[PDB]
DNA sequence: TGACCGGAAGTGT
DNA sequence: ACACTTCCGGTCA
DNA sequence: TGACCGGAAGTGT
DNA sequence: ACACTTCCGGTCA
């Protein structure tokens, strides 16, 4: 599983927006609320308990030359996804 | 990705036990809070919007001969996960 | 002074 | 081959 | 009278 | 080959 597909799951499964949520869902904008949790369970998905933000935010970082996903500038922790959250 | 794997990341990644909890953790017993929730869910793992409890037990069901999962008899949509998971 | 950035080497399939 | 993972030195507000 | 059960045929990789 | 998915007739409490 990508991390962008994770993303996309946890936006989709989590009964509210206390680790993650859409900013504007229509801009496929969104916020990690609590970063370091949806870090953790990234990691877990791979079954690692050392996953966190910094090294998770990375990996976003290495999806903007890919034009996956691109960072909301200016707004900490929200990022878009650049083809349309389907 | 299994349905037992989903079940598994579902308790794992919720914040809370409105759709999915543990009742034994270390028995490995869990209830679907909200059965039809978590079956639609579980069918959007699939790009399928239409996924109910009806197929999701059945699906349960099918584990019985694998010794995967199993009924806990007597508890309104409980089961057990029989090889021990956390 | 914390979030964000990107190079460079390593991991697991 | 590919999708990150792991470090981490440096920038920006 | 709703949750649970299991046969039998079909789907997608 | 495998892991369900889809129907659904019947049981149990």
């Amino acid at each position: 599983v990508t991390l962008w597909q994770f993303l996309l799951q946890l936006l989709r499964e989590q009964g509210n927006g206390h680790i993650i949520s859409w900013t504007s869902r229509d801009g496929g904008e969104f916020k990690l609320v609590d970063a370091e949790e949806v870090a953790r369970l990234w990691g877990l998905r791979k079954n690692k308990t050392n996953m966190n933000y910094d090294k998770l935010s990375r990996a976003l970082r290495y999806y903007y030359d890919k034009n996956i996903i691109r960072k909301v500038s200016g707004q900490k922790f929200v990022y878009k996804f650049v083809s349309y959250p389907e």
